[PDB]
């Protein structure tokens, strides 16, 4: 099975989360393509993957702001190949702000509006993801299991 | 049963939606207190209500922005009495923007983080709510039915 993990990450927490997820999937035998959102183009990005995991941190005080590298992928998600695609989202955030991991809900609602098949409720990490390693690995285990 | 509907609405669509919802509930025998978000204080706002319906439009282009009259209630939802409270959210929005009715998800996730009991998936209206009257009434019917 081939999986694509695409992450927007500014201070490296969602990137560390993606790497942990990539390792859990690769350990399970997936072929994993892990890409920073800054580097991708949306047109056709999900073509050929059996699973796509989108990871994105959240910013802003009074408006939910997605991580900036992710915003163009998000703005063009309708061109990514999501119809019928198995996907799940994850994101790092901080419960001391007003909208906890709001980027995760935003991306999930857009993938649903676009026909994606969300396979596990998103992983919303508060704080340093290095402290939520079991959650992250556990989540990756559940995603795989839900395929 | 007493219900409280609190709405943030700028161009009147979520207000018209609240009024339609209030009428459906009152027709069913609820006592309905319908309040504009601009007028309320958060401290203790849900005390004594059997059902609370929060309505809020969405603004911003690249950041999800809740309707401004609603933002202080949202920022203080932990002081409203939500623990264990039956609630449901609704909001007007427009699918030509990037984050469709993102304020509805935001408020739902916060009411969940705070112990509320969300009783029906939120009503996210695209376009003029006067065109989605059956949906709105239908939704109010379902909320009541889920109590
Ligand atoms: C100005 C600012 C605003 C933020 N806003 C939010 C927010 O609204 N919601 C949230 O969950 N986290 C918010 N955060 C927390 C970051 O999402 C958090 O630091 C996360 O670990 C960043 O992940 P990243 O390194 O992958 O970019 C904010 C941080 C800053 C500095
Ligand atoms: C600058 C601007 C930004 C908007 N952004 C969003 C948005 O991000 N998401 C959305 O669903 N609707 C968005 N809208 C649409 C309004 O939510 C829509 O007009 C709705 O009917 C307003 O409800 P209200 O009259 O209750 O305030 C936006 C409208 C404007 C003018």
């Amino acid at each position: 099975a081939k999986a694509l993990i695409v992450y927007g990450s500014t201070t490296g927490n969602t990137e560390y989360t993606a790497e942990t997820i990539a390792r859990e999937l690769a350990d399970a035998g997936y072929e994993v393509d892990s890409r920073d959102a800054a580097s991708v183009e949306a047109g056709g990005l999900f073509e050929g993957f059996d699973l796509v995991l989108l990871g994105c941190s959240t910013w802003g005080d009074d408006c939910i702001e997605l991580q900036d590298d992710f915003i163009p992928l998000f703005d063009s998600l309708e061109e990514t190949g999501a119809q019928g695609r198995k996907v799940a989202c994850f994101g790092c955030g901080d419960s001391s702000y007003e909208y906890f991991c709001g980027a995760v809900d935003a991306i999930e609602e857009k993938l649903k509006n676009l026909g994606a098949e969300i396979v596990q409720d998103g992983l919303r990490i508060d704080g340093d993801p290095r402290a939520a390693r079991d959650d992250i690995v556990g989540w990756a285990h559940d995603v795989r299991g839900a395929i």
